[PDB]
RNA sequence: UAGCUAGUAGGUGGGGUAACGGCUCACCUAGGCGACGAUCCCUAGCUGGUCUGAGAGGAUGACCAGCCACACUGGAACUGA
RNA sequence: GCUUGAGUCUCGUAGAGGGGGGUAGAAUUCCAGGUGUAGCGGUGAAAUGCGUAGAGAUCUGGAGGAAUACCGGUGGCGAAGGCGGCCCCCUGGACGAAGACUGACGCUCAGGUGCGAAAGCGUGGGGAGCAAACAGGAUUAGAUACCCUGGUAGUCCACGCCGUAAACGAUGUCGACUUGGAGGUUGUGCCCUUGAGGCGUGGCUUCCGGAGCUAACGCGUUAAGUCGACCGCCUGGGGAGUACGGCCGCAAGGUUAAAACUCAAAUGAAUUGACGGGGGCCCGCACAAGCGGUGGAGCAUGUGGUUUAAUUCGAUGCAACGCG
RNA sequence: CGCUUACCACUUUGUGAUUCAUGACUGGGGUGAAGUCGUAACAAGGUAACCGUAGGGGAACCUGCGGUUGGAUCACCUCCU
RNA sequence: AGGACCGAACCGACUAAUGUCGAAAAAUUAGCGGAUGACUUGUGGCUGGGGGUGAAAGGCCAAUCAAACCGGGAGAUAGCU
RNA sequence: GCUCGCCGGAAGACCAAGGGUUCCUGUCCAACGUUAAUCGGGGCAGGGUGAGUCGACCCCUAAGGCGAGGCCGAAAGGCGUAGUCGAUGGGAAACAGGUUAAUAUUCCUGUACUUGGUGUUACUGCGAAGGGGGGACGGAGAAGGCUAUGUUGGCCGGGCGACGGUUGUCCCGGUUUAAGCGUGUAGGCUGGUUUUCCAGGCAAAUCCGGAAAAUCAAGGCUGAGGCGUGAUGACGAGGCACUACGGUGCUGAAGCAACAAAUGCCCUGCUUCCAGGAAAAGCCUCUAAGCAUCAGGUAACAUCAAAUCGUACCCCAAACCGACACAGGUGGUCAGGUAGAGAAUACCAAGGCGCUUGAGAGAACUCGGGUGAAGGAACUAGGCAAAAUGGUGCCGUAACUUCGGGAGAAGGCACGCUGAUAUGUAGGUGAGGUCCCUCGCGGAUGGAGCUGAAAUCAGUCGAAGAUACCAGCUGGCUGCAACUGUUUAUUAAAAACACAGCACUGUGCAAACACGAAAGUGGACGUAUACGGUGUGACGCCUGCCCGGUGCCGGAAGGUUAAU
RNA sequence: AAUUCCUUGUCGGGUAAGUUCCGACCUGCACGAAUGGCGUAAUGAUGGCCAGGCUGUCUCCACCCGAGACUCAGUGAAAU
RNA sequence: CUUUAAUGUUUGAUGUUCUAACGUUGACCCGUAAUCCGGGUUGCGGACAGUGUCUGGUGGGUAGUUUGACUGGGGCGGUC
RNA sequence: CGCGGGGUGGAGCAGCCUGGUAGCUCGUCGGGCUCAUAACCCGAAGGUCGUCGGUUCAAAUCCGGCCCCCGCAACCA
RNA sequence: AGGAGGUAAAAAUGUUCA
């Protein structure tokens, strides 16, 4: 729940947290786990190609399935583990025989609740199955792109897919973002809007928050001189420049769009 | 103006006043007052009477007269019934 | 002690009373596919807007959100606000019945507590339509308006807050008593149900009116009639339901609540008239159906104005202007 | 008697409450024969009014929502044996 | 619980004096700030010159930075001394 | 050698790093030392570093580096798969005493332990670059159980004392003991056991995992410290004894209890929150391709092996880094007595030092400080600097507010010592005795001893009782920025930057963007509740008018319009 | 006003005296609503101002204890 | 000539479909215990995308440079 | 620079591919409008339709050459 | 008798005193 903090000192009288005790607090699962070392923004060349990274908390990377290529197989949710790489919740799910794997936790979900996938399992959020056995209108998320690729789409926090026309060969799916493209019916999707939904709600509140999150101080562009960036110089605080990125390139309303092997695939574009 | 009092509510003993009594000390009990209005703030001498009013009341308390308080301001005491 | 007060029990009745979970149909909007072609949408007229990228129209399928056609009724329920597609679960109250039981447990009620339309507010979702603010188009003397195309918050759901309305039958509550008629609505008794029924007895309610009452209008067995019990409130208008303080509130403010000053009116019902871009009937060269003129030209003449030593004076909507 | 002690007023120091004048200045209000702009209400006031509430606006007031009547008018033209 | 309070270690460096051919090519003394955090620190790597890095001063990049150092162009050029 | 002063959470004692013989002894004084110098980190010569258990080498990985083929690029070269390196990380095993001029958990005495080679004996199936388990882990907080360690008492030894008292409640000193083995406690964790079956674990599996039955209720794992043993041993104050007078040999009693108590250990625990907290190998176990009179494995025993390098000295400094024997810097460990909350501070212990120029004088002037009559900011750019306040407990505490604060606001009262309440209380700890028992390191009851706040009353001394060191100045008006924080190292610490939050915009994944001729990477093993860019900068009330200039987005028919 | 040149604007308070300060008036040379506007509890080695306390800051310096200065002995620079 | 309708013809383009070029940061198999790579199946796109050559536009992101003299000091003014 | 395009009462804009009609509105004179004003409804000023020439029954119009404007690629004494 | 469908765009203002 959305647990508004008191007030007792600066910094922390502005935090707003999302507390989840239905989360089981237990220790990660060993058998799927692997390290996940941080970059900083570094590449190959060692030089910072993303700006802001660096820092935070020290985690472990999950091996969650998106691909979900288990068929005829019940599975029981064991419990809910928190995952530090996403921002929605993860469930531990159990299959009939004994292996045990980790799925993007959809929103109606509990400690014990059964799931399974293929292509004949009945239409209940947790499960996958094709894009051409589910009923067009039905809302789904993790949408594959390719069948097989694994999944893509609606990866988030209280986000879905809706699709909106099966057209045959293709599946058009209403995105998130306003966006309307065109996916093969043969990608595997699973159902549901993704769980932890309340997740956009919460407030860090503290400048040193956003620190163990990974985010770095992020310096304005006037505050710098004019070799660093486009904009600085002046006597204080002087403007007159057209806002762009220190690298030249116009913002503030400049479509970057243009791959054209795409455009195949996109009924109508954001608004 | 909604809570107020802390020798303050009461009791015991000593003392104290012409005399009763927290009137004053020590100890014990934790009570006492309060919406039929405590505390607080503002105002003011009260009355017998007076002016008015059909009566009921309203306003008021100068002159006559009974009582209370003060005597530059405040505190204290003696004398003496 | 008792019982005509009040309260309780057994059997049932009517109902948008309230809370929660699902479900159904119509329509609007959006979307995909097929058909198909220059309009579509809108107005007092017009335009912004939409459309030859292929709309609107139509058919199929889908998605969501909010409201529930007809039933439906000055009909019903509830204290009021308010509440209606349907089904289930939990639950409140009122009412009728033939008896019994307790035996005044009663009525009212400053303070205090709870509920309390919409608008708005905080947190979290949702978001079709409608639509503040806003944008453009028109209209216009101006139009930051009425009209139109779009459109955010809002309107809907959950948890809290706010606590105000012409929250009004402008009528506080309980109980008693005081001629009737015409209906609705809901129990119940008896007689031949001898047929769409007939005669009584309660609850709630609609209209008209008697007594009576009132300033009148009007209320009139649900009373503003006749009385009693208890509570809130008012003492000219404005100032002002405002100032200051307290309390409550996230905020917007709410609640409690004056004085100074100024005026001598403010206010209600109702009458006679005048008026309305109110209604109705009737009348006239008023309009309509026509004919010939005026204004345009020249000129006679009157007048205003200008001019002038003076161009006497007056008249100057219709009702001055070939008038005195 | 002097000294000392308890009580004690005048007075001082620090910090609150309440109240009266004064206060540059400012908001609103009342008022003043013959000002400005607009025309909001009064008939259906020419978009019905008003209450509550939000937002907007040279002024009145305009718009949305719910509510109330302290709002007027229901005569004329096409269908039926 | 806390980028929470006071305050040593530790980190930092606001005021003043000394020092300025100094004890030192930015310190000492007496006072200051943070001190469970955006903390500090060891060891070991990575990013490079029109490039790196920068809670952004044109600051730092081996006592040197509006473009590091070494070597080579090169005995650059100098209407100047 | 005798007095004296200084540090004592160091100016003490040890490692890593880094230096490189500076360590020790003999001898020498030109040069070096800021003076002299028979002295020395200086010259010359000689001597010194002893390891199966320490560290490294070794085995295994992290960041990251190199990188067969490979992809790519004028060449150089870049990236990267398999692999192979790379600790500050994980992994076997030792403690006490003695000895040297200098080294020793290394040599000697004593008592132990670990991993392998081979052989013998009795049994048994063993066997991977493969699978599973383990290794293997965060921050903060509270408590319990103990220990290092210290104090007091008892006991033993020496003294009874150069000025008054001191055979007594007296004074001084000592009262030390590990590794390993056995028990398996305080405490914590987990429900154990057997059977059957199975689309799972790139193949298989008796091992891991899962699904239903049966049976009993505990079993098992882990674990500081204590207690025995180690040890009728060593050590040990003090004597007995020879002096090259530096020291050596010899001998050697007491050696327990109680209380207080860590930041050490249990704890790689437990509770809670969120920002969600390495990897591989060692080790245990199961099987595949296979091999079974074998080979190997389990257990016991005998014996052998444990190689190579470092090891001296300095390590908060005259030996490192700063040109110096430089008032600077340098990570980690132990860290005692009294007062005290403390690792502050004051004085001391162990231990180590008096900082490598001194002797006189007592001027102006300067630095570092002490005190100051009367006044009290009049000084001055400005209360700059000094002065002053300063602790604990209790009482009490305004405007404003985001209802947390403001606030330790402000401003006051009591603080020493002695006795009594009480031959030291409340409290803590807790032997003996007694009882019971699923008998052990048990549980109740029990109360001596030890230790020990604070409050009240009374008395007493001084000018002052938080007496020293130590240790806030407070209040009011107001600009700016919300606050913690960061920055011009070496004149600027701020109102500048950052900041959570807010808005616009870009990005549909082979994502935008960025580094890079390219490949390939970061973004992200994330995917619109996400990421990038820009602007503003908590929170509250809001955030107006203008689309011509410029940029961007959208519709492009017409005009012009390159290459061809 | 961190913005006002003219200017030490004008009025009131604060002081014996206030170009600074505090609260207002609008004549805004040349504020202005995310190059954000106006407020705002707490915080600040921040800027300006006032009062108390406190004092050698100062009136007006005086005295004293240490380290140099000075004399002697030894070594023995520098800028110019 | 203006305006236009059918046809043939000459080209620029557009629509759609297909698979063999090409892409494939889809799955699977093998080289191989290796998420590179290469090849083989197969799916999806598809003559697009993407790359080279030539060319127009934009282009302070980057680079090389210019920005006069006289002047009762220079800048402004004015002049040549 | 060679293709385009445009000049209209005092000002602002149609008329321009089709020739015959120099107009639509703001501003100024007035006339109506009502009992009055404002408002609107309306008539008239006043434009060498850039200059000049050329086809034709006839010119802003269709044509030309030259002045004046503004949008394009341009331009190496 | 008993009940339905269709039917009005725009026009402000008029000194005080009596």
């Amino acid at each position: 729940a959305v647990v508004k903090c008191k007030p007792t000192s600066p910094g922390r009288r502005h935090v707003v947290k999302v507390v989840n005790p239905e989360l089981h607090k237990g220790k990660p699962f060993a058998p799927l786990l692997e390290k996940n070392s941080k970059s900083g923004g570094r590449n190959n060349n060692g030089r910072i190609t993303t700006r802001h990274i660096g820092g935070g908390h020290k985690q472990a990377y999950r091996i969650v399935d998106f691909k979900r290529n288990k068929d005829g197989i019940p599975a029981v949710v064991e419990r809910l583990e928190y995952d530090p790489n996403r921002s929605a919740n993860i469930a531990l799910v159990l299959y009939k025989d004994g292996e045990r794997r980790y799925i993007l936790a959809p929103k109606g979900l509990k400690a014990g609740d059964q799931i399974q996938s293929g292509v004949d399992a009945a239409i209940k959020p947790g499960n996958t199955l094709p894009m051409r056995n589910i009923p067009v209108g039905s809302t789904v998320h993790n949408v594959e792109m390719k069948p097989g690729k694994g999944g893509q789409l609606a990866r988030s926090a209280g986000t879905y897919v809706q699709i909106v026309a099966r057209d045959g060969a293709y599946v058009t799916l209403r995105l998130r973002s306003g966006e309307m493209r065109k996916v093969e019916a043969d990608c595997r999707a699973t159902l549901g809007e993704v769980g932890n939904a309340e997740h956009m709600l919460r407030v860090l509140g503290k400048a040193g928050a956003a620190r163990w999150r990974g985010v770095r101080p992020t310096v304005r562009g006037t505050a710098m001189n004019p070799v660093d960036h486009p904009h600085g110089g002046g006597e204080g605080r002087n403007f007159g420049k057209h806002p762009v990125t220190p690298w030249g390139v116009q913002t503030k309303g400049k479509k970057t769009r243009s791959n054209k092997r795409t455009d195949k695939f996109i009924v109508r574009r954001r608004s």
